[PDB]
């Protein structure tokens, strides 16, 4: 058994989900090694478009092994400013590099349109607390 892979510079969902702060207003955000393995190999990943305005919580997404499917959530409330072009064709990057190459997008706030992201990361799990939702 591995023990998965949590960067502690990195915030979470309970939905194995992480938020990089990338910018001032832009967070990257992929699915953790817990979930890419427990998904299995990604054969698929359906990213919104970019431009759409996504809230917190809100499916935007899924990604899928043959196996299983897994709804992608919105982390924070922004607007989609990247998707992980790569995925297309190289899925798997979800699971070789969850937190690398196989990011998946990235959300970008605007403190007018959505909450800043000083306040939108207090939302989300630091990687003991993610760490500690899980059964691994």
């Amino acid at each position: 058994h591995h023990v998965s892979d949590i960067p502690s510079d990195l915030h979470y969902t309970a939905e194995h989900e992480w938020i990089r702060r990338s910018g001032d207003d832009t967070v990257r955000v992929g699915i953790t090694d817990y979930a890419q393995s427990a998904l299995g190999d990604v054969v698929f990943v359906q990213l919104p478009v970019i431009g759409t305005a996504v809230t917190a919580g809100e499916t935007f997404g899924e990604v899928e092994s043959t196996k299983s499917v897994s709804d992608l959530y919105a982390p924070i409330s922004g607007k989609v400013s990247e998707v992980n072009s790569d995925l297309d064709g190289t899925p798997q990057l979800v699971n070789s590099d969850p937190y690398g190459a196989g990011w998946l997008l990235d959300i970008q706030v605007d403190s007018s349109d959505v909450a800043a992201l000083e306040s939108a990361l207090t939302t989300l799990l630091d990687a003991e607390a993610y760490r500690g939702t899980l059964t691994e």
